[PDB]
């Protein structure tokens, strides 16, 4: 939220990542796995990451950026 006042609609979920289609549809999934840099192996990470977002939520449904300033 950068533009965006503390008026949001709560349709995501605190202590769940919000998983969104490009059609609209909404999923939860516990915030067990934490959206961090590209999961490609150990030691050293690349430049350039094929993965900003690691989609932890099944290919189609893309893991939106829940940024709230009040519950």
């Amino acid at each position: 939220s950068d533009v965006n006042e503390c008026l949001t609609i709560p349709e995501a979920c605190k202590g769940e990542m919000k998983c969104i289609n490009h059609y609209g549809g909404y999923l939860c999934l516990p915030r067990s796995a934490a959206v961090i840099n590209d999961l490609h192996g150990e030691g050293p990470p690349p430049p350039v990451p094929p993965a900003q977002h690691p989609n932890p939520c099944p290919p189609g449904y893309e893991p939106d950026d829940q940024d709230s300033c009040v519950d």
